[PDB]
């Protein structure tokens, strides 16, 4: 029943929060927990993008979209535009900036 499904989801959440309160009592008593997962930056990248790419590719069929038909003027283009324009501008600016607003100073000091 929908009543029992809701109750089971709330019980499973309460079990997770009870385990969190236990690990918190360990944390506040100064006892060793073991990080989050691992200290290898590469495994962190692989696991982070495994979750993100898998979630995107798993949910993408659920939209049932076969569907490349926008009304006259609709998205993605705007995001690309302003955003990258700004990016490039900033980059060039920064480059020139460093070039004549730092390097020169260093030379003078020397």
């Amino acid at each position: 029943e929908i009543s029992k499904q809701r109750t089971f989801a709330v019980i499973l959440f309460l079990i997770i929060q009870c385990y969190k309160i236990y690990d918190l009592v360990i944390l506040k008593s100064g006892l060793p927990l073991s990080g989050l997962l691992f200290k290898n930056y590469r495994f962190n990248f692989i696991s982070k993008y495994f979750i993100i790419d898998s979630f995107f590719l798993y949910v993408l069929p659920s939209f049932n979209i076969p569907r490349l038909t926008f009304k006259p003027w609709v998205v993605y283009l705007q995001i690309l535009a302003m955003l990258l324009l700004n990016i490039f501008i900033s980059s060039d600016h920064e480059f020139v900036l460093i070039s004549l607003i730092m390097t020169t100073w260093r030379k003078l000091y020397t």
